[PDB]
């Protein structure tokens, strides 16, 4: 079944490539109905960047959920 | 840059996972303007496929080519 092509990447993809800053944490994320957006940093890392006045890591990728467009 | 993490991504995914079907050969693809559809199967093994009547392996997956939606 294609779709859990696209899910079972999709699980991977988030698990393989931690926060891009405390490099241990797993990225923050969430739904935008038809993708998932994975945020390059965890919450925690994020909300420090922004008290730190740092914002080199801000961003996010977004993923379609589905096989198919 | 956000870009070039899909695009390194959907580089990796393309040469990490062969055609489902005869295993070595890289799987058949193309652009959906926004989309990289990856086909399940090479070409030779998607057209063999049909000749032997056998739709198994049949399907693509897309992929957003961009970072953000
Ligand atoms: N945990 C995080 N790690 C890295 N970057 C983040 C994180 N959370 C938010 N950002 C970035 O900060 C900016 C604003 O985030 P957010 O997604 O909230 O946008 P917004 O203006 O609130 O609109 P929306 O609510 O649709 O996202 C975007 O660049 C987002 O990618
Ligand atoms: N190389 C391949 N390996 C596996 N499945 C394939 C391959 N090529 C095509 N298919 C599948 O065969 C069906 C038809 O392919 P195709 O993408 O040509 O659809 P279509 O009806 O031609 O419309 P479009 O031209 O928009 O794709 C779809 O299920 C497609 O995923
Ligand atoms: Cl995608
Ligand atoms: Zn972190
Ligand atoms: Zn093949």
């Amino acid at each position: 079944d294609d779709d859990d092509k696209k899910t079972n990447w999709l699980k991977r993809i988030y698990r393989v490539r931690p926060c891009v800053k405390c490099k241990v944490a797993p990225r923050d994320w969430k739904v935008k109905n038809k993708h998932l957006r994975i945020f390059n940093m965890c919450k925690t890392c994020f909300n420090n960047s922004i008290d730190i006045g740092d914002d080199t890591y801000h961003g996010h990728v977004d993923w379609l959920m589905y096989a198919d467009s």
